């Protein structure tokens, strides 16, 4: 069985690198901070290193490290993400924005030295140039949300699909339908969980002394949905 969860008992430095291309609008994001899986807590600051981000920061939150989720002691056996560590997992998504374009993402989440690294390539396709995404019509926030996790035994990993509801500035809602697959990188043993979900909250802010296009993010992720019986 896997030892990977021992890598997360303290505070772990994080590096996020994203290369993106949405309708030919190219961009890069670099994030740094730390993760505290004991509390399910992430604190990161993201910089668009290419200048102006051509999509709204909230649409990249899900793309920009679920190994930092807090799994309750009685659910530690269902934590696929840490079981794959330090070698890591590939995380792939397609995110379909309703009445608009879609993102395709491929990321590798793995330890490089002491640092948990999330390295992402993103392609966006068929967006409306004055839609909610390329038109920057979304509010700078991110609602709390529960994402269901199921095992994908035929790929030795997990999958998830879930709907993100972004608030639009006019008061409407932009749906982002997420389809996700994770598969380990190494050959070691991985935990295939029972069905459960991750409960996530996100607080987005700005650094006053930062002139670049950026996002300060505080995120909590807690696993739930598995019945704790009296057998303990």
């Amino acid at each position: 069985v896997s030892k990977g969860e021992e890598l997360f008992t303290g505070v772990v430095p994080i590096l996020v690198e994203l290369d993106g291309d949405v309708n030919g609008h190219k961009f890069s994001v670099r994030g740094e901070g730390e993760g505290d899986a004991t509390n399910g807590k992430l604190t990161l600051k993201f910089i668009c290193t290419t200048g102006k981000l051509p999509v709204p920061w909230p649409t990249l939150v899900t793309t920009l490290v679920l190994c930092f989720a807090r799994y309750p002691d009685h659910m530690k056996q269902h934590d696929f993400f840490k079981s794959a560590m330090p070698e890591g997992y590939v995380q792939e998504r397609t995110i379909s924005f309703k009445d608009d374009g879609y993102y395709k993402t491929r990321a590798e989440v793995k330890f490089e030295g002491d640092t948990l690294v999330n390295r992402i390539e993103l392609k966006g396709i068929d967006f409306k140039e004055d839609g909610n995404i390329l038109g920057h019509k979304l509010e700078y926030n991110f609602n709390s949300h529960n994402a269901y996790i199921t095992a994908d035994k035929q790929k030795n990993g997990i999958k998830s699909n879930f709907k993100i509801r972004h608030n639009v500035e006019d008061g409407s809602v932009q749906l982002a339908d997420h389809y996700q697959q994770n598969t380990p990188i190494g050959d070691g043993p991985v935990l295939l969980p029972d069905n459960h979900y991750l409960s996530t909250q996100n607080a987005l802010s700005k650094d006053p002394n930062e002139k670049r296009d950026h996002m300060v993010l505080l995120e909590f992720v807690t696993a739930a949905g598995i019945t704790l019986g009296m057998d303990e």
